[PDB]
């Protein structure tokens, strides 16, 4: 279980929503904002619209979004990939999304059981994700900086951003 040895975000590769994978490696330098998807959830619509505007906002800056779609929340993420990457396109989202993944448990994504052991990576329960759309703000070193409960809308990481953005 190597990448419980990881030190990075950048340390780590994924399948994207087309099925290509994507090594980490390339956020390298820019500051990430990595979150848990639905698209069945009573919060759907103010994530991803939020999501899209801060993208659309900071993108210019070195703002990037990992949307990962999930089913483990009430299964709210039922659809086939290509079903949730035409959800996504509906609400004009031009940041990057990736295969649906498990975000707890043995077979969760190593991403995701790294950033819930970060430092700064647990929530105020406990590590467990606990429903759709928790959020981890990254560092450009890929390190964890803060993470946002399901209730947190996305306009609340913005307070978080460099100020320089
Ligand atoms: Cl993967
Ligand atoms: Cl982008
Ligand atoms: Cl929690």
């Amino acid at each position: 279980d190597d990448w419980r040895a990881a030190r990075s975000m950048h340390e780590f590769s994924a399948k994207d929503i087309d099925g290509h994978m994507v090594n980490l490696d390339k956020y390298r330098g820019f500051v990430s904002i990595v979150t848990n998807v639905a698209s069945q959830x009573g919060k759907t619509e103010v994530n991803y619209t939020q999501l899209v505007d801060l993208h659309a906002r900071y993108a210019e800056a070195g703002l990037r979004i990992l949307a990962f779609p999930s089913n483990q929340f009430g299964k709210q993420e039922p659809g086939s990939n290509e079903e949730i990457k035409e959800f996504a396109a509906g609400y004009n989202v031009k940041f990057d999304m990736f295969s649906k993944i498990a975000v707890n448990g043995d077979d969760a994504h190593p991403l995701w059981k790294w950033m819930k052991i970060q430092p700064k990576g647990k929530g105020i329960l406990g590590n467990a994700i606990k429903w759709n759309f928790t959020k981890f703000l990254i560092d450009k070193n890929g390190a964890v900086v803060k993470r946002y409960g399901p209730m947190e809308e996305p306009l609340v990481i913005e307070k978080d951003l460099p100020h320089y953005f």
